[PDB]
């Protein structure tokens, strides 16, 4: 499935913070589930797999120091929800940061 | 001379837009002198040498598509005047952009 770059959430039932927060249950993984819900993610129930209610993008293997919003932007730049909560400034900063990181190592 | 990263302009007499704009005279160079004055620069009177009234930083060899604020940030990141007119968001964007550029080529 391709990313929903529409202004309409792909998964309306997970549009409310609360709704998302509930899908987690006892969260044992490194990243805070509150942060995840705010960043728009709800849990799938297998490993640390989360999915954005709006663009539908998914992430896993959440490392210690890895940020929800940061990753959200990194992998689902077209997500409108992301755009609504952070604005393009933030988003570009993150994309420049990531690309520069990949370059520094290269 | 080192860059003035103080909140007090190094050259108070050039603190007013008008004051700066006047130092140019007939400007023949590529970059717009209005843009330059806004970015805080006043002309020295030799080639396209300009200097920030606040941090005192200087630039020359103004190329066709080269921006005052962009360059100001590139070479005088510590300038408080710069910080006051653009905010850190903008400034980081520019620094990430420049560094990533230097990396892409490398
Ligand atoms: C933040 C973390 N380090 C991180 N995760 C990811 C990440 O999952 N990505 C990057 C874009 C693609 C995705 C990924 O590989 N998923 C795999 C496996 C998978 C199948 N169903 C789901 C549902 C939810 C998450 C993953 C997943 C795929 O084939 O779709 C990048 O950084
Ligand atoms: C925007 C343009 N491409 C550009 N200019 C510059 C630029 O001048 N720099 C970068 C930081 C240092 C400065 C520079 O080299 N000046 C020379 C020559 C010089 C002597 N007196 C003055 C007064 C005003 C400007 C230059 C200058 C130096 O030794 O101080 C970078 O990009
Ligand atoms: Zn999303
Ligand atoms: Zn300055």
């Amino acid at each position: 499935n391709f990313p929903n770059s529409t202004n309409l959430p792909r998964n309306p039932s997970m549009a409310d913070y609360e709704a998302r927060i509930f899908t987690f249950g006892t969260w044992i993984y490194s990243v805070n589930k509150e942060q995840l819900a705010r960043a728009g993610f709800y849990a799938l129930g297998e490993g640390d797999k989360v999915k954005c209610f709006h663009c539908g993008g998914g992430l896993t293997d959440w490392k210690p120091s890895e940020d929800p919003w940061e990753q959200h932007a990194k992998w689902y730049p077209g997500c409108k929800y992301l755009l609504e909560q952070k604005g393009q400034e933030y988003i570009n900063n993150i994309h420049l940061t990531h690309s520069l990181e990949e370059c520094l190592v290269r």
